[PDB]
């Protein structure tokens, strides 16, 4: 839903399609965490670090969507 809304926004603004980027992060203490970010119109909205990639994804989606709807 968030990706579709962000895409429709980009189209209305004549901007490039939303760009989703994910990254897996490991610490020196062997702590696995996932982060993601969504670029809208060249403006990057980065989500919070989570335990799973799926949680990281929806986190980035929430951040980007809310920021656009802010």
């Amino acid at each position: 839903l968030c990706k579709n809304l962000l895409q429709e926004y980009a189209q209305k603004m004549n901007y490039a399609i939303p760009l989703y980027q994910c990254q897996k992060v490991e610490t020196l203490g062997r702590v696995t965490q996932f982060t993601c970010t969504v670029e809208i119109g060249g403006i990057k909205y980065t989500g919070a670090a989570t335990r799973t990639k799926k949680d990281a994804e929806i986190s980035a989606g929430r951040t980007a969507l809310l920021a656009i709807q802010s």
